């Protein structure tokens, strides 16, 4: 038993639970992306080389921290790291890079503190006041605050660890009763649960962020706070034609976004399951069923989504997760999750490289404990009947790959979007996407399955010779990570005709 | 709107699919489901043998219990005169198999003495003596089985005529039997007898039967219905008798009695194919039996791979009648909804007065049988019950089948050579139709055997560059194609092709719009 | 090893099923399809008429399309005489109904001067009564006055069970010439069928109002209505039975390609249905019957409905004492679909051998109720069923579901109108439903729905209610064990009711057989 066939051959859901057996080794092959979060625990060049070692596929800047040059260095050392690796296309990896917007958020200012259940606390608009918070007073950001807020409301600091009701509501200051304690430090996080702010989702500071990344060539963008799709619109109208190329991934932190969910997946390139700020925004117990219900509709739609927040928090302090957090893991690569996000973990914690092992360990014991035979099936039956030749010879190789228990899918794509349609389907084995644009390489990532592999060979000349070349191109590739040997079966995509979007010809090829 | 039971096809449950079956929605031109003919006075003439190419026969049956051996090698040319009076034309052609179905170990009467009626409780005595064997009357009556006494009990049941007479043995002699009438009717000249819960030893393969199955390889036939299979060793006894010679002849092994029922799974292992033979069957186990040994025998036919074919009384009311019972028509259906590759007409074409009529109307019901088959859960089933296997055909003709049913595809074209990559797809079921090209003559008039394959012969002469003797056979099925309402120009289809020349190396599947 | 396909129901896949199903599994002694057979010259006789009794028969079929109003009570009171013929012991006695099928909007040619006709030659249509007795192969006179009005100029005309084929080459007032496209001999009084032309007789003419006033008198058990069209047409049969009959169930036969269309209004306004194979089989494609049959099948299971399958299921046996092999097919896959009833009309009514023809419909149905994948079948009958807060309709749920898992010999069900064994039967158990009542109407109705024995309780009303209720389920147990559904060891569901009349059924108990 290899990568739960055993468990993979069951007739049910619960037979096959039961078949589950932890002395059964996984494949070498692990198809979840791990984005990590990059700060000063990671941002050495050093360090930087050391996790994509570890299976770092996408690196995150979270510009609510941080000027344009602390991250133009952080983009140049990410780039550093990758290259120092170029001088071997075979083991190469490529490694997207990614902005995560500030967006329309709510910060405190600088203290002078311990908060005490009952005390009261008042706040300020008054600029007088920014750098100077205590127990009794407190500024923030929100300068339309006392215009969309109540007395009685929720008021929530900190990652939502300090909560406050408003008791008096003045002109430009609020009377607050502290509900729960403990300590207050600088720049802390402020949210308005049920209360509807008027901020932009793209503000001035965002379109400067987001031009910025336009010129750094970056290869996606994460934007937080989405709540509509005009929100999404806004966001591609700043990316402009000079970087239409970048995807859009929205983040959904809050009931609005949730709601009108598919208005937003819909106009998006992707999805974020932003947990932190969804667990503030609505509460705690509900997480889950969001988290569970975006990651379904995206797999049904096709779009890559992340699961992202907390997924290994005790790791900024501990060697070891805790066991919540190894099944928190588990259970997001077994909702259908693309991609997995590590934030403090490696940004500013003690042990970066511990964390990015340790998902890399847990999404590929999750990924053979797939039940590959009900999802392929529910996947094929809400699939769309359509004569577009690629989607056929995609849903057709998937199949192919279940039945000769293929070792990879090699399927040579441009834009992407040929290992896009393969990826959707959810096969067993990895797709090893062969091209030659740098970026479509690194975007690649975003998908379950996908791995990308750059082509830097000169391109030869009989256009069917230089197909041949990328096909054994990946088939190094292949042998050389151990993802089949000289015997096995693979199968082959590719088009009738140069250009993208001629994907129609599938092949069962043994190996060289 | 709503074409072939698209509508019906999309339902989550049997019961819902049950539900949206609809009588006003039209089914595709093409007709997946093979027709087998028998072929006698009725349809021997080359006229009416060319009208019955017309009205849909795929395959020509010779029952061999009765005729001489050159009333036979007349039929095989009318049929092969008419065949090929299509021929100037390869794109309208239509290859027609020859099928050879043996005598076997049959009993028969003697000649009625110069109608005699039985009647419930008259006593009837049964000779040997070959000096009655034209003299037959309500009295004596003779039989071809010398060993009977042997194997018959005093309480035996003894069928005569398709089992309508039925006689109990009352006392046992040495060369005699003497029984009683247990329900009437006429007795004509020579007619079958059933010996049910009797095991009889005539063998499976006689002296005769080997006369007639090595005539068949000289007459170049496609495939042999062997009758009365009981066990493997009586299906290697007719490949051993058939030679290296006849080595491409099909043998299909006849289920017709309770032995070759209970050794199923070893007959059908050693065989070609397989024909239900309801009418022996009939008789020899109960009645309300066959549905249930018709029913596992189709299953484990579809599960193996392997052709299978219901046959006789499918339509029986037409051999007097212009119009099927609705009994008759409810069969048809079912048997295609079971998953019958094939069906027969015996009677209905062989000495009927409606011999087309009832050709017609069995591609009129195949094809709306066809259009209410539950493609989803039947694939499904399909490939959960395949084996992981390495071989690159089977892989790519699961990925086609999986690809058509994607792309709504018109036809999945496959070149093949000896047949066998068109049967890989076709045990899949696609709704499309495989379009299968091939050279040989033979594996083109063969694969009618399978449900769904089109074969297409092609005449051209080997062009030279094999890439463009390939795009040629491609493009000969594409126009086959068109003239035939399968597809349009912009419609989407399958093509499977190999890497290089040679039986099994199919291993491309290319998604192609047609020209 | 293996009981009624034991290993056959186990099995994952439909695919699975038919591979494992095996001639040589014995199926129960309990059969669950009804059959009803049509009364004739051949089956008339109060002797011969016990004896189809003993064979199995369910349900009378009386065809008001021929016979005068006495020839019919005479059939009626031979059918009841031999019916309670038994009634000396309510352990053994089987109830019998009785039905009226009704002649409706159909069409007659009149008396031949047999003729026989040639393809090609010219045959001329007359609505002049002076030829009504005087038919041949140049003129043929019909009932339907109105048909010039609907006809065409190249429409077909078909006569006697659609083998006789016409078109119409010139249309006159009252006259019509035909050319002969298929002949075939020409007899007297033969029905006559015009597809794709929209005739304008009544559903319920005056001769139907007669009948059904008739059988409303003569205490009938259902009325197989014919050629029913629409939801409107069986309003009016309801009307005209009023309201002394409004206990008698409506059938409404689908018989043509506007009440295939309709079918939803239809089995919505009806008792149940009847998929009429004859007439539909000339009005609609013969290729296409098998789709109007399994549809309508599975949406009166789906509906909890009654449905008979009909016509020609063993036409050879009219004239042979074994049926052809599609005929012997065609039964096993009408109860495969999930047919409630199936019919004999020329087969008991005329024919050679009406009693073999009985007992081979026994002998298949029985076969063919083993082979019946139940895990698929109740399974998808739940998830289509409604979410109710109905006492009854969760009860019998339960039930079934209990009966499923404890391998049951019978699910025992007291009931007045019948309903709490109809819930019970909608959801297609294994073990025989045994149906005890008091109503002798209810008794007879309940051979309507799959899986029902009905059986009458002539005890008089003991006081203690209680009592009373473990009298009958007694009473059950008794015909149980009689009748070999199970033996003293064995395990039975028993469903009752927490106080009397009709609709109170809320408590199922597992129980030992005394
Ligand atoms: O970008 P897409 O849509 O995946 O297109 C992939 C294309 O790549 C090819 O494999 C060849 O690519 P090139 O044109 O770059 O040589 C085509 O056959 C196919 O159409
Ligand atoms: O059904 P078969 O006998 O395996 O034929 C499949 C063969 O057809 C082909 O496409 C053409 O074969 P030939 O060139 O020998 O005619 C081969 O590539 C492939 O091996
Ligand atoms: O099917 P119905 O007509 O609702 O009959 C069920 C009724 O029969 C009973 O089992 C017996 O009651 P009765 O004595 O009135 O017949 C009741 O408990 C129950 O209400
Ligand atoms: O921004 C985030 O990552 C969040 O809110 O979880
Ligand atoms: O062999 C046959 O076809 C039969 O017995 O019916
Ligand atoms: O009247 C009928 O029963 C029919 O037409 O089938
Ligand atoms: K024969
Ligand atoms: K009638
Ligand atoms: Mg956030
Ligand atoms: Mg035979
Ligand atoms: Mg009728």
């Amino acid at each position: 038993q290899t990568q739960q066939l055993h468990a993979a051959m069951a007739d049910t859901f619960l037979e096959h639970m039961c078949r589950l057996d932890i002395d059964s080794p996984p494949i070498t092959a692990r198809n979840t992306g791990i984005i990590c979060t990059i700060g000063p625990a990671s941002r050495s060049v050093e360090t930087l080389k050391e996790m994509i070692k570890s299976g770092m596929n996408v690196a995150r800047l979270n510009f609510s921290h941080g000027t344009h040059e602390y991250h133009a260095e952080t983009i140049k050392n990410v780039r550093t790291a990758t290259e120092s690796f170029a001088s071997d296309p075979i083991l190469y990896r490529p490694v997207a890079v990614a902005l995560d917007t500030k967006g329309p958020e709510i910060r405190t200012g600088l203290i002078k503190v311990e908060l005490k259940k009952g005390a009261t606390l008042k706040i300020t608009l008054d600029n007088a006041y920014m750098e100077k918070c205590d127990e009794n007073i407190l500024w923030l950001d929100y300068k339309n605050i006392c215009k969309v807020v109540e007395v009685g409301s929720k008021i929530y600091v900190d990652d939502g660890l300090i909560s406050l009701q408003v008791k008096q509501k003045g002109a430009d200051f609020l009377v607050t009763e502290v509900e729960n304690g403990g300590s207050l430090g600088s720049k802390k996080g402020v949210n308005l649960p049920g209360a509807a702010v008027d901020l932009p989702a793209v503000s001035e500071k965002d379109i400067q962020d987001l031009k910025f990344g336009v010129e750094q060539d970056v290869d996606m963008v994460f934007a937080s706070f989405i709540r509509k799709a005009s929100d999404v619109h806004e966001v591609r109208k700043v990316l402009g034609e000079k970087g239409k190329n970048i995807k859009i991934i929205s983040k959904i932190e809050n009931h609005e976004g949730v709601r009108r969910f598919d208005e937003i997946l819909e106009a998006s390139d992707g999805i974020m399951v932003a947990r932190g700020d969804l667990g503030i925004e609505i509460p705690a117990e509900k997480v889950f069923l969001a988290q569970k219900m975006m990651i379904g509709r995206c797999n049904r739609a096709g779009k890559p989504v992340i699961c992202a927040t907390q997924m290994l928090e005790s790791m900024i302090k501990k060697p070891r997760p805790t066991r919540a957090e190894g099944s928190d893991v588990a259970n997001a690569v077994l909702d259908g999750a693309d991609c997995i996000m590590l934030s403090g973990e490696t940004a500013k914690g003690d042990y970066p490289l511990e964390a990015v092992r340790m998902q890399h360990l847990i999404a590929r014991e999750a990924e053979a404990a797939i039940y590959h035979l009900q999802l392929f099936e529910e996947l094929r039956r809400l699939a769309p009947i359509t004569s577009d030749p690629t989607e056929a010879t995609a849903v057709g190789a998937v199949e192919a790959s279940f039945k000769c228990c293929s070792g990879a899918i090699i399927v040579l794509t441009k834009s992407g979007r040929s290992a896009h349609q393969v990826a959707r389907y959810r096969p067993r084995a990895p797709i090893i996407a062969v091209t030659r644009n740098p970026q479509t390489a690194r975007q690649a990532h975003l998908y379950r399955g996908i791995f990308p592999v750059l082509c830097k060979d000169p391109v030869q000349e009989a256009w069917a010779e230089d197909v041949d070349l990328r096909v054994n191109f990946a088939m190094n590739v292949g042998k050389a990570r151990g993802f089949f040997k000289k015997g096995d079966v693979v199968i082959v995509l590719t088009g009738w005709r140069p250009g993208s979007g001629f994907t129609n010809t599938m092949r069962v090829v043994p190996v060289p």
